[PDB]
């Protein structure tokens, strides 16, 4: 199994989980979504260590089983430096692979804006280099859903009552329909849900929901930046994703000699949806670029 500790890491204790190669090839750090998530719902990437690829799990501040820091520390500058503070407590001068899913690839992105010399490739799975652009986005995808839920999704949502069952509906249509694809979600997923639903982080940096986006976030947006990133680039996304494959193609755009996927019949999770194309497509990448 997986080496799993949990050491304190830029001040506050982390929990993370590394996964060895048994013939290592490269080492892979990733970056679950949220904000308040945990890395339960990135696992199915672990199928990578057959492929030569170490693969690095860890809950972020406030989420999983990490310990929840000041929240003055509740940002995503302060995540950066808790990964960069992560993976040279782990492998020091070593470089690395970097994957972020949703939030999480947000996040690699501002990363990789300041540490991305500590990498050797960075891959962005669903994310996203403006929160506002994905909520222009995330607005469409909510009026171009059936009526029914539309309305539902509008009229709870700007009275906050999203404990009413009518809005709940929607969310999970909603959910089934841009966030994973499928009748049984995963335990993984749904570990890493409830555990946004526990912490605090969610409730602070993101906000009520997927697609409810009034945290502390709200504005974030490093597109007049992310041009900078020269090293190897990754960006997936998945057809019908809730961060749409438009919101991927801004990332696409600026950082020059990056790849684009879409994952047909896919939404957020890929990783699940595909979890066998989703995992050839990453580890062929980094393998290219060792
Ligand atoms: N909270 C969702 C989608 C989302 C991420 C980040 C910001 C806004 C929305 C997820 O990470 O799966």
């Amino acid at each position: 199994e997986c080496i799993e500790n949990y050491a304190k890491v830029n001040g506050i204790y982390i929990y993370y989980k590394l996964c060895k190669a048994p013939e290592e090839k490269a080492k892979l750090m990733t970056m679950h979504g949220g904000p308040g998530m945990s890395h339960d719902y990135l696992l199915s990437l672990r199928d990578m260590t057959k492929e030569g690829i170490t693969v690095l799990f860890y809950d972020q501040f406030g989420c999983g089983r990490s310990e929840e820091p000041d929240q003055s520390k509740f940002t995503i500058d302060y995540g950066v430096e808790e990964a960069e503070a992560l993976r040279s407590k782990l492998f020091g001068n070593e470089k690395v692979f970097l994957m972020g899913s949703s939030y999480g690839g947000a996040l690699a992105l501002a990363y990789a804006v300041k540490y991305q010399d500590h990498l050797k490739g960075l891959i962005v799975s669903g994310g996203l280099s403006s929160v506002p652009l994905t909520v222009k986005e995330m607005n469409r995808l909510i009026d171009e859903l059936p009526a029914k839920y539309r309305d539902a999704i509008k009229k709870y949502g700007s009275s906050g009552s999203y404990e009413n069952p009518e809005y709940q509906e929607a969310v999970n249509y909603f959910y089934h329909q841009h966030l994973l694809r499928s009748e049984d979600w995963p335990p993984e997923v749904l570990k890493s849900l409830e555990y946004a639903e526990r912490r605090n982080v969610y409730r602070i940096m993101n906000g009520p929901n997927q697609f409810t986006i009034t945290g502390t976030i709200k504005d974030w947006d490093i597109t007049d930046k992310i041009s900078a990133i020269k090293i190897p680039t990754l960006i997936t996304v998945g057809e019908y994703d809730e961060v749409t494959p438009n919101v991927a193609r801004v990332i696409h755009e600026k950082i020059a000699g990056s790849e684009l996927h879409v994952f047909r019949d896919c939404s957020h999770l890929t990783m699940w949806e595909d979890r066998e194309g989703y995992n050839k497509l990453l580890s062929d990448f980094i393998l290219k670029h060792l």
